[PDB]
């Protein structure tokens, strides 16, 4: 349809109005003392809520341009979440600062090029600045400490997530269920895991969560692109009789599929989920064939000459529980038997040992850490089922941070690892006088979340971040006890992994922003 | 005119307007980094003044109520400018902070009244704080410093004012005049002053001066009321022939009188000034014969017999100079033979031994010195008129703010004064909690002056006026040099007086102003 | 009335709008190549003018914050023309340059203090570049040379201005009449010179020149104010009589009396003008007598006793012409015999040798040198009228470049000096970024007049100014014919003293301008 287009000066305005009014609703919820947001329901009360993540979910503009702007933060922020898993709002604070600072320059009659490239300057230096001040979260001591502090301070769960990843190991799978008894319950069997997404966030049971739940699932194992309907009838139907839900793996899925698969799961006669293959190649036909260990099952590849519609019961593999997240998947306790996985290992080890490629043998050593290791089983334990979702609810998040921090490591929190990156970068130049004015906008952009931070602790936010960068090492502000002293000794941490993720996004964000003049777009109807 | 009614909430938040506007519009030009205001010329080009007290000549507003709230802030404002001489800007910034906050508080549902007699005890407190921390400034040294920092810091003015100081007394009497050479002069001739303010304002013959200077006038002596304009035609038309400036002392001037009076002012044919007698009583009536002892003239009384109808120009006394402040005379070497004027102070000497009553005698005692000191004149000294008036202006403050020092005290300056001042009286409390509120809001006002003086100069208010509070002393933030250190050895300091007047006017207006309801005023036509 | 008030960046907003105005209204015209701006006449055909002064004179705006701005640039820039003679419109575009800039910075966030701090920096800096820059113009030849390129390239002009200034002196007066012979004639006569100025603006009997010539007239000494108009009126029963326009030479005027004398003029019955008297003092008593030596008049003291009452018209002083500049004033032949004024150079000269004071003597060496050099006379010679008018033009605003290039010197012009002192300054830093970015913007403001002329040339002003740039000493861009080379050789230069006066007074202004926040103005009606 006919569209508007806006370039120029009044494009910058128009997206500096819509990125701000979503930074002001998603950063008055920063910190321990973030002031609660109220989002309306259609049916019901409102929610209340103080967590950034839903509060962007639940904004967009009346206005397009506006609504674009918004919706340019809102996914940049989503990607910081989806990478790290946290810090969602600090990124868009981040943004927030930096885009405001880098159209008022460009107002200012400077180079919204320069101004890019100054500001990417800061920011890569910054990363490999705070990879310099970070602290390896190594000892199980500060494994059990971040645990701890990310799920509300509860020694119990950092305690069972030690003992999980002291189990597996430091890059191993771990998965949390819920448990009969009051007593925490702990146990490894043999799983899975690789990178893969749901073809539609339809097939989503829970949509609080965004992943599914199989009780006792088939696992149908596919080589060759879902081209009709007809091949999996069979299966189908076979499925119905079971009544007992499917998952199906398959080198891609066609958009008719995903339209009957969406109609069978809403019609909910058959409820089967979907995920793109692992791997590629060779290796995604290995891979295929380790599954097939796992659950019994057998691949059904059209080179082989095998055929989806002539696929029984007995062809299906089987586990006791299947997750899905949004880019992951987990199979868990496939019903393949023991001795044939042991088999598989042996020989994808002996695969690993004749192996002269080096990023091969990288593959075929994940392949059989993956296949050796297994999963870990972390049932949470306690009386009533409503405190079951809430320390389920915590052990996830918890989880999350802790490896996040094992990935990376784990530095002064509280936004006072920025702020001495800042400090310590505060005699960077750049090639001219406009990248010199970028870099400088990305420093004191930095300061951005302690400063709101202690806007949302009520106290002047200047007086206390002098205070924080007159101090030196991890002096920081505490928010939650509004008193100064060392950050790390009072435990408030977070992973560096999470902080740079944020600071990087946000740098991409608004140097993307601030190069932007044409705006096309609906007309407004 | 019909007059329509606005009380209750209404009525504060339109005051509130009102003041903000006032307030905003003259404390922009706060501090030695006040940001120039521009102003209205109806002819030409317009003009610019850092000088407050401009910026709120110039200052009504379109609606009545805000027009009437910031006319209630400037009267108060003026005020205490006429009280000290200085602090225009700084009474009007405590006032606006007072009112906001206690009708802030008074929105809160608390006591007006309790409010208000909070505030009126925290201000006495501050100002008998104010007197604890004031140092003597008898030194001549003292006096050359501040007599320096006033006039743009320039030595040679301290050095006059403190030879004058020191040649006619400490409580004596100074002008200033222009000087011939362009070296500064100084000698000290038998003089006047009494606390007089002439009749009307349209007397003022240089308006952005405010006073009547006249060359060689010839006084008149009435010791009765000006009951009708018959009186004075023989003396209208003997100072017409002596085509030279005449001033009338009388018991009172009546409104007939006066309106002549400036009508033949505006003629021009007669530059004739008015100003009510000085005293009371017998002592007006001998004062009176000290005043034609000085200048030669005859005291005119009907008790007497005599008629102002038969004057003569010998009857009238003369003088080479008369300067007529807003509320103050000073006559400039009296023609009158200074043997008399001895015989006169022996004979009010030998009263004074007579005299028993302390105020009768206290009378004497100040009628001796007024008439045994004189008056000491500065000319200053330059090669361009230009100069002559910039310096003689610089002149004038200077002598304003030494003379304001001497009577109190001087204190250090940039507003640390009231920082010290509120800081140390943080543990007064009240009878109640509404008093309690009342008196924070008073110290947490205390500190607007500093805060505007900085957010002047650009820093962040907030963590500057943290630092001056940590700091412990004199110790304070330099405007100028934008460094901190003890405020006297950099020499910024002020007199006790003015601080202590614009605190207690500030009160005073924002506690009347705290329990105001009803805002009676003309319709809007 | 009530006053609206305008403070933040919507009163900068408005003053760059009005700035804008009349800034594109009278940049328009600047260079040789200058476009043709059309007034508005109330009766009769538009006036059409390419100069600056004109048209600038008549732009005010309909809104009053714009109009506002624009009048102080148009005071400014009327203070520059006074100051120097010329460099009207490159003080504006300066001003509408360093205004535009530095607004656009302020609307940055930055420090509007910092930003005047580094102007002043840089234009200081700029001043004392050009004085390096300078070339002196003493020799006969350049000042010929200087005297026909101002005068529409007429070599006739320049010869008559530097034979006259050979014959008085360098620091002479000069002085233009019109002369009966088509031959172009020189003289010299005893006169004097004295900057004083006209009291009332409504004395002008010609608009277009802004001074009054008095054909053979009276000329009335005073030493005293002239309190009423008694005093003169037997002097203008007197003059009356005589039918010749009067002059009055005084301490000062009193607002009835100029009032009085401006009604007189109007009624046409006596053509008086009056004129504030020079020097201070007995300085001005001794210069007031040599008036009276060089006119024969006498001076009228209240002091020696004399009235202005009893003045016979021989106790009035004469001359032959006088002509009341609106800063100066030149009388030329007085009457006064020339024996007499011998007499008074060498009594001067006397008090010369016994004066110690080294700026008394100053004085009675300028004294004398006024007393003895006399007056330069230069009457134009041609056929027709029209040609003696704009001759005569020609002459004075020659005469008026020359003895300013004479009294501090010449550079290159074009506005190419004011490229290369910027060229000069690159690496000027400040005591921080605000000052620094203030002193870039007084830096790229000096290219604006050199972009205006060529864009005026309707060439690519940023090629040209590139080029101009690449080069070095006075290699720069010629609008009349195009192509480039070395200023100097092609003869157009610009005096040091305009160029310098327009870069401070264009500095001076965009300080005082960047530093304003309110805007009390009469609410519009
Ligand atoms: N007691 C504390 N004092 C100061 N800062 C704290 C404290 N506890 C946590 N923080 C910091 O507060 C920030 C929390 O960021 P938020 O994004 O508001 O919450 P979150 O835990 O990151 O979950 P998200 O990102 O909103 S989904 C992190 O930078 C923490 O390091
Ligand atoms: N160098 C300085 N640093 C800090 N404060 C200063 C400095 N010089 C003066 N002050 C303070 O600033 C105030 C003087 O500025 P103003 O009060 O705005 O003007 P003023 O000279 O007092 O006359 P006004 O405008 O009629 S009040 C006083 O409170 C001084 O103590
Ligand atoms: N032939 C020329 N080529 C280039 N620049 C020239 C030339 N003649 C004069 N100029 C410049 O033009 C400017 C003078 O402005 P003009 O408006 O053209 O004339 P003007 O009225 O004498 O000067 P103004 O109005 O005070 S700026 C100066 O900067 C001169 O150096």
């Amino acid at each position: 349809a006919a569209k508007d287009v806006k370039f120029g000066n009044d494009a910058r305005v128009k997206m500096l109005r819509g990125v701000n009014v979503l930074a002001d609703a998603v950063k008055v919820t920063l910190g321990p003392k973030g002031r609660n947001v109220v989002l309306d329901k259609s049916f019901g009360a409102p929610t209340i809520t103080k967590d950034g993540v839903s509060v962007a979910r639940e904004i967009e503009l009346e206005d397009k341009f506006e609504n674009m702007g918004a919706q340019m933060v809102k996914e940049v922020a989503s990607k910081a979440n989806d990478a790290a898993g946290d810090g969602t709002t600090t990124a868009t604070v981040l943004a927030q600062a930096i885009i405001t600072e880098g159209l008022k320059a460009v107002a200012a009659g400077m180079n919204p090029m320069d101004l890019k490239r100054g500001i990417d300057k800061a920011v890569t230096a910054a990363v490999e600045e705070l990879k310099a001040l970070s602290v390896p979260c190594s000892d199980s001591k500060a494994i059990a400490q971040v645990g701890t502090i990310s799920a509300n301070s509860d020694e119990t769960v950092g305690k069972l997530i030690a003992e999980a990843m002291d189990k597996v190991g430091k890059e191993g799978v771990i998965t949390v269920e819920d448990g009969t008894g009051l007593q925490d319950e702990l146990d490894v069997v043999e799983g899975m895991q690789f990178d893969r997404g749901y073809l539609s966030p339809y097939f989503i049971n829970k949509p609080e969560t965004g992943a599914v739940e199989l009780e006792s699932p088939f696992i149908l194992l596919a080589d060759k692109k879902i081209s009709n309907i007809r091949e999996m009838l069979p299966v189908l139907e076979a499925v119905a009789k079971a009544g007992k839900p499917l998952l199906i793996i398959a080198e891609d899925v066609e958009g008719e599929a995903l339209a009957t698969l969406v109609v069978n799961t809403m019609r909910g006669i058959v409820k089967v989920a979907a995920v793109k293959a692992p791997g590629f190649g060779d290796r995604r036909k290995a891979m295929l064939q380790d599954i097939a260990t796992l659950t019994g099952g057998t691949v059904i590849s059209e080179e082989i000459g095998m055929e989806l519609e002539k696929a029984t019961l007995e062809d299906l593999g089987q586990a006791k529980r299947v997750v899905i997240n949004k880019d992951t998947t987990t199979i868990i306790d496939g019903v393949g038997e023991e001795a044939a996985i042991q088999g598989r290992v042996a020989q994808i080890r002996q695969q690993i040992e004749e192996a002269t490629s080096d990023y091969d043998r990288e593959k075929l050593q994940e392949r059989v850490a993956k296949l050796a290791g297994g999963v870990a089983v972390i049932k949470v334990g306690a009386a009533t089922e409503v405190e079951m979702k809430e320390k389920k609810a915590r052990v996830e998040d918890a989880l999350h941070a802790t490896r996040a921090a094992v990935e990376e490591g784990v530095v002064a929190g509280g936004g006072v690892a920025l702020i001495r990156v800042a400090s310590k970068l505060a005699d960077l130049r750049g090639q001219n006088e406009d990248q010199n004015v970028g870099i400088k906008v990305a420093l004191r952009a930095m300061e951005a979340p302690l400063r709101q931070i202690v806007l949302n602790c009520g106290e002047e936010p200047s007086v206390v971040a002098n205070t924080v960068k007159g101090g030196d090492g991890n002096y920081g502000y505490n928010a939650a006890t509004e008193e100064y002293g060392n950050m790390i000794d009072m435990g408030i941490l977070d992973p560096t992994k999470v902080t740079r993720s944020a600071l990087q996004y946000a740098a991409s964000v608004a140097g993307l922003m601030i190069t932007t003049e044409c705006m096309v777009t609906d007309l407004p109807k």
